[PDB]
């Protein structure tokens, strides 16, 4: 029994992360074949004032690179833009470089970070992908070029590296192709997020876990249909379902029907009446079905 | 900014996790030098009943161990008791073991556990010593033998096994010398959890963290002394403050004084009145102040 926020087992992406320094800055890169991916304002000279990345490749000096993983430097042999990010060509391949790809992750879906400080792996934890392009994480002052990772089917896959905090706290990344989520910039303007969706996906599957543990009280006989629920959460800023079939398992082992939690969801979203399900006063949509599964049945752990 | 509960990266100890079986029970083991390391549980025959570890260890047949790490099985050499873990001497040495030191963790100090599925490193996460020796984790069947373990002071210090859930859903394992911990035996008994008592110095640290990333409304002009407090701590479920000088930087640095917090402390204990503290519904004791510093100030990482 029990919940607990997870991450997928960080070993395979430790051996790859780099100290990369320009400068008086310092943060992470990701040091994969012979190519180190940082963040590109690294080699900005100011990043209180709006930025002109053409103006900064251009006077780059590559000799002024500083990039280092356990008192090894690497030199960079060349130097170019992959949209946000710099992709720097280095003189030495990892040798711990892993079978590894690349995706984007979308809304909804659940990822782990390694959170980096100047180039020495500290942490390891879970995060959702939110609505509006953003993640709620534990990112400071070096922490830039911290990576994100998930593992599926026993495939690594690179999905984030950290850029930016926005005003409100929230986490700004890229993918590893240089686009950033949310389609925010990598400069010091003043930029917003919307208002935040939440998973119908992942709150479902909060739902069941609290059954599959005994929590209970909040079920009734009750039921609505994905159409009506839809309806609803397209006003009350919800996403929508489009299918149960990822509740198969879920709904087979409690006896409960998606639509039975569907309207669980527009009632529980009204106040918890000081109440709690798994120790949460209100709904919470940070765990994926694929998450609830792996934690109450460890099943596909990838 | 933020706060969210992480783990020490983890690649360190994934190499020396191995699948464990004998009869029809499948856990995990730690394999470091020439020797296995599992609950022991595992040789039981009937887990539903009280079980006679001398009559087991007695009737063992060593070659009915299944122990193996992808595709190498290691045969049992020899079979002994550490307290409640079975220590199994293998006819190999684990290549991947990493130089490490055993300890045993007390109440309010955070560690991470890997947990482990039939012998796959399948996620990592962070928990909290509880005063009568429990952790509130997320362990299901065949995760038994995970490991927790903290880095401190660039040490590996194995400091958990898992070995088994009580009635009320708190998880209960060991040292890795054999004691259990909170002085759980290793029965299918009905045994009970005294009451749990929140380390105060935790909940200092929670503010600490909550003032430093914004929040301030539960802030008032009063203060509490640490005797004042210290008296209130042993009749109210709270552990007694026994120096500041752990707060020294958060106070410095945040302008509040570890008295201030206190009077906090009191007066939340009694209900958010339907507010939160960094998402959280009531006082959390999750985090140490060594825990808060990493995240804000990265530094002591280990
Ligand atoms: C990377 N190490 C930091 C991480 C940042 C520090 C505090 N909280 C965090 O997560 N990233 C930056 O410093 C970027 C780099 C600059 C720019 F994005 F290229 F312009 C500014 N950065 C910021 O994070 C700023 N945020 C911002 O620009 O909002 C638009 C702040 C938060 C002011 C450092
Ligand atoms: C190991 N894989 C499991 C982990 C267990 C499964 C469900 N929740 C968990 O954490 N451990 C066990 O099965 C032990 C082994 C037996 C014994 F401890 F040796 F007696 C019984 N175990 C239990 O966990 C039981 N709990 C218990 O004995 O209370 C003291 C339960 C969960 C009832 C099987």
């Amino acid at each position: 029994s029990g919940l607990r926020k997870m991450a997928q087992p960080s070993g395979i992406v430790e051996p790859c992360i780099v100290r990369v320094a320009y400068g008086s800055n310092v943060l992470n890169g990701l040091w994969i074949g012979d190519e180190v991916i940082c963040p590109r304002h690294v080699i900005a000279s100011d990043t209180s004032r709006v930025i002109n990345y053409d103006n900064e490749l251009s006077s780059v000096r590559l000799h002024n690179f500083s990039i280092a993983k356990n008192n090894v430097f690497l030199g960079v042999v060349s130097a170019k833009y992959k949209g946000v990010n710099l992709v720097l060509k280095v003189n030495q391949v990892n040798p711990n470089t892993p079978a590894h790809k690349f995706k984007s992750v979308k809304p909804g879906e659940s990822f782990n970070i390694l959170a980096c400080y100047e180039g020495c792996p500290g942490s390891v934890y879970g995060v959702n992908m939110r609505s509006q392009g953003t993640i709620k994480g534990s990112f400071i002052a070096g922490t830039c070029g911290s990576v994100g990772y998930v593992l599926e089917n026993g495939i690594l896959y690179f999905v984030y590296m950290h850029h930016l905090e926005l005003g409100n706290g929230s986490h700004v990344g890229s993918n590893l192709e240089g686009e950033m989520y949310g389609g925010y910039e990598d400069q010091p303007s003043m930029q917003l997020e919307g208002t935040n969706v939440m998973s119908s996906d992942n709150v479902v599957a909060f739902l069941y876990a609290a059954l599959i543990n005994g929590e209970r009280w909040f079920v009734t006989n009750a039921s609505m249909s994905l159409e009506s629920y839809n309806a609803w959460a397209k006003t009350n800023s919800f996403t929508e379902i489009v299918s149960t079939d990822a509740f198969n398992m879920l709904a087979a082992k409690t006896g409960y029907s998606v639509e039975k939690l569907l309207e669980c969801i527009v009632r529980l979203n009204k106040g918890f009446g000081g109440r709690t399900i798994l120790s949460y006063g209100s709904l919470c949509d940070e765990f994926t079905p694929t998450e609830v599964i792996r934690q109450m049945y460890g099943v596909n752990l990838q």
